[PDB]
């Protein structure tokens, strides 16, 4: 069989090269495009199932491959030189319908995409039935087939309150009931009516949770600090590393601290262990102060969860349990009860603004025609680079210091959703799926790793994200900030030729002919490196809501095109299972022989030196 | 240009006729053959000939052959075939300390057998790496593009053996500044340094960016258990006015010491932040009825190479802490730039930090290649970067104090080796530095490990941990480290379709159809690599050793690829273009001279900025 596959591989390669439209200098590009699905299916071979051909055999996919072989080595500037108003034709704006005339604007023009490639990318949406999938997901159909679940984070922010049905019942009444419950608690805390066991108003909130129950609340509290009540300090314990709880406990006055235990399952080992430790340390502190423990936990601990039974066991009153539902994915849970810490920080009205921004982006996504659909366009630009240029990564570069946790947040949203190797129809993928997300807030990144983005050997798609207006007016800081935002994307695209560099070196003087000759390529910029520029008028709660929903929907479109399930996360189960067994073996002086020699050796090293 | 196509097809034909790849793996041979062609196509705009000095190395060609033969094997294959693989594929550097600390590397969970390992070591010989190392350590001007020495190792040279630059021993210079740092840090820590109204310093605000920011902040976070909690440390870096504004709101300005950290003292973000901080500080004193006479001299110090600009800012000569051109910014934690660290953790702990790097330096320069920890890290990285073709490198510290280590290594690695041209003026024919990413464990497990386990990219991972915690509570550290060991095991061994099926069938509650569809979605390929790095405890000495180890890994990789790890020309174009655009950011101003995107974006900003 293997010999037959080889003879076939060679036949397919010969045919592909004979039929390719690639320029004579670019034959290697046709080979790379041909070879991509072969290399993916080799790497995924231990899945032990057939390769999915449903995407790669789409007429549009064949056409995109042909267009890549033709255009993939062209500059980006070429398209601008050919169309003087390319910017107007390769950008679009979503109105946020707010009193401050806010918006989300996408400029996707600094890309290797011409009108033909763009038409064919839109045709891929049609051929893969993406618009019908979107309608099914929005209507509550159980599109998370692996877990037989609906996918309805959009219900959480459904301000229209049109019914959305799960198991024959409208979910909106319960969504709105929990929002009202959240409102009442946040109001009591913000107004100083919620008192601790010794009568102190709450001045500290400590969220305990991990992953989806941590990244969102923290990112949003950071992002929306200008809209917050500064009298209430927000803390986020997440690592099981004892350092995390210990350092946060050191920062708070426990008599005025509200603990929020955030866990969809309420069984995650890190979160439940942190919660039990926090409760133990809290009660011990009270006892040391001669303060009665009777009724203290009920005043100082609340829970955000789907599991009432587990919350009860912990000792939290059901009245202080904030419910959400199985159709709320953890990495999509900011909008739900999980956002309670956020609502305490910025207030109910601002939380509703946050929901409303997401809702407006939802309405745009579901209703706008494909050609004018901002999240679909984001998704297609991403696929062009991810699947045809073969870029492994995606940089997220927000030029707003409050947004410094956005890259980490989008890391979970994107990579945990679409880091998949098997399709919903039980096959292995033949195309690349989710990319690796990385990034830091600008301008800091410019002084850390943009060197590589400009001059290295990898093509890195970059999303530059900014606000036209600052919340903190000081000197010329915001103008300087945004001069960098605009300049970096210009620089990535246009580069700097050897001829330009040579002239500059000669004009600077002080160097020999040979010295200049060595130096020229080292100071040359290829250019032709792509970016998207995303702008809002101002980073308000509404704008942040729109931005996050925008990426949720980008991820939806990409997953659906690739044929994978964006909404499960099976890949975390093996590690949890293996860690349970190892934990039992972490005892001083215990010898271990049942694993591979590395795992055995590492555990024994730990067991021999741990004290 | 059809002659190039003809030749390409001939070369590919010959490569396939001679390849020893298994029948099922022809695509792997094609991928290997095609890699330099794709690199040189992508770097074509550099307009110079391709470097073949690396690809022509006999060891490079042999590694290519071994990749085509062994590249699709599981990782477990080599464990099954050698019962003590762990012993042969691990090593430890002794940190010579009273607490018996160490740096231990386990590189066994890799696609590397004895034959590949030997050939990787031969590559070190063939690229003259050991000789390069000696030249660099000796102060030779190996940063050829800038005609500079590269001597961050002199900064922590506790032995005080002479090291010469322009025929002069730099060690007396290094030691004088350390003593200067000692004196200031002691005055601050002892409450002797008073502000303009007589208050002891309780807040330190470092203003700096990149190399003048990431190291100091990373180290102050990493070494918090060894710090003076009476002194709050703050790090302003972004020009975004939010950064300075929020920090100013957290401090009492009457007891704040500002530290302006900038090698050039001309970086736009840092000098603008420093001028604004100076302004707000003086407005604050005035609002409190406090005299401004001599106030800047009392509250501002500088870490720099530029004495004139420091003088111009108003800082006294006694409070300028010098370092030197041969200290790269991303290698500068060990110099005057580390002043905020020394204030926070004290002179003695800062000396421990230097000592740890020094011991790693001694190991690096003296240990044989086969037992050289940074060289092995570099070689493992090159195997994946250049032969498997992985674009990234994950850095996963299982220590909450190390939460800024990935961002710090992002600069160290990517700004060093994110290069496309060689020192001899050619374009590279091989991939250079990978993209660094990561978050402290266990948090990353609940964020993005899903993709590391089940996605379509191979991602080399460095797992870094401490055997002992500084914060004993309950069973937290045992739980933390059970995850540390389990994740690397999981990545390697995966979970077969038969295992998955058995589990699903025992659990029940699903139709046959549901189970059939679910099995592939819950299968793990395994064969995904990792390094496990351990220290006994994350002390200042251990941190020093860890950073020095990565500095030297970067040195070795850069030297093998023939690039300059120590310059950074790639940041210049953006700075020039931003100064130009800044001139055009005025309300209502129309802009026509750029590309239509840059024009439109700027006009959008100018139309709606008010
Ligand atoms: O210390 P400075 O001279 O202010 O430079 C700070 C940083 O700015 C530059 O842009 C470089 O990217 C970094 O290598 C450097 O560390
Ligand atoms: O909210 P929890 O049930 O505690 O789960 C928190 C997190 O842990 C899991 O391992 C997943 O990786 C995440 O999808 C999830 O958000």
């Amino acid at each position: 069989h293997h010999h037959h596959m080889k003879d076939q591989y060679l036949k397919d390669l010969t045919v592909h090269l004979n039929e390719s439209n690639a320029a004579p200098a670019n034959t290697s590009m046709a080979v790379a495009s041909f070879n991509m699905p072969h290399e993916i299916t080799r790497r995924m071979r231990p899945l032990g199932v057939d390769a999915d051909t449903s995407l790669t055999s789409c007429p549009s996919w064949r056409r995109l491959q042909e267009l890549y072989e033709i255009h993939g080595s062209e500059s980006i500037l070429k398209n601008f030189d050919e169309c003087k108003d390319r910017f107007q034709r390769y950008s679009l704006e979503v109105d946020l319908r707010s009193s401050d005339k806010n918006f989300v604007f996408l400029d996707y023009s600094k890309t290797h995409i011409n009108d033909e490639i763009k038409d064919v990318l839109f045709k891929l949406v049609e051929e893969r039935g993406i618009r019908a999938f979107m309608r099914a997901l929005f209507a509550g159909e159980k599109v998370n087939t692996a877990e037989n679940r609906s996918v309805l984070h959009i219900a959480l922010r459904n301000r229209s309150n049109r019914p959305i049905f799960v198991n024959g019942h409208d979910v909106m009444p319960l969504v709105n009931k929990v929002l009202e419950q959240m409102k009442k608690l946040s109001e009591k805390v913000r107004r100083g009516e919620w008192k601790g066991q010794s009568g102190k108003p709450i001045r500290h909130v400590v969220n305990i949770g991990i992953g989806g129950s941590d990244l969102g609340p923290m990112m949003a509290c950071e992002a929306l600090r200008p809209f917050s009540d500064r009298r209430i300090s927000m803390h986020f314990v997440s690592n099981i590393d004892g350092t995390h709880l210990s350092e946060v406990l050191n920062l708070v006055d426990l008599e005025s601290t509200l603990f929020i235990i955030a866990s969809k399952t309420f069984t995650t080992q890190e979160t439940i262990t942190n919660a039990l430790s926090a409760r133990n340390e809290f009660l011990k502190f009270l006892s040391s102060r001669g303060i009665s423990e009777a009724g203290a936990v009920a005043k100082h601990f609340v829970a955000l969860s789907t599991n009432a039974e587990k919350v009860k066991e912990f000792g939290i009153d059901e009245e202080n349990m904030f419910q959400f539902w199985d159709w709320v994915g953890g990495r999509y849970s900011l909008w739900s009860a999980i956002g309670l810490s956020v609502m305490i920080s910025i207030g109910y009205d601002n939380f509703v603004e946050l929901l409303t921004g997401a809702h407006i982006m939802d309405e745009h996504f579901i209703n706008a025609p494909t050609e004018n659909n901002l999240p679909i366009i984001l998704a297609l630009v991403g696929i062009w680079y991810n699947n045809f240029f073969g870029s492994e990564t995606q940089a997220i570069l927000p030029y707003d210091q409050y947004l410094w946790r956005l890259p980490a947040y989008l890391q979970q949203l994107d990579m945990e959703s679409n880091g998949k190797g098997a399709t919903k129809n039980g096959r292995m993928v033949s195309t690349h799926t989710g990319p690796i997300i990385f990034g830091e807030a600008g301008t800091n990144g410019q002084h850390a790793f943009y060197q590589l983005i400009h001059q290295g050997t990898k093509l890195i798609p970059c999303d530059f994200i900014g606000a036209i207006q600052t919340q903190n007016y000081i000197g010329e800081h915001h103008r300087i900030l945004m001069s960098n935002f605009f300049a970096q994307t210009e620089a990535l695209m246009i580069g700097k030729t050897p001829e330009e560099v040579k002239r500059e070196l000669e004009s600077a003087g002080g160097k020999s002919e040979d010295e200049i000759q060595l130096l020229i390529p080292q100071k040359t910029f290829t250019g032709g490196r792509p970016s998207n520029s995303l702008l809002v008028k101002a980073l308000t709660p509404r704008a942040l809501g729109a931005i996050i929903a925008m990426y949720e929907h980008k991820v939806l479109v990409q997953g659906a095109i690739w044929g994978i399930n964006s909404y499960d996360q099976w890949g975390v189960e093996l590690g949890k299972l293996l860690a349970k067994s190892i934990l039992l073996q972490l005892q001083p002086g215990q010898k271990v022989t049942n694993h591979d020699s590395s795992t055995n050796g590492l555990i024994e090293l730990f067991n021999e030196r741990s004290h």
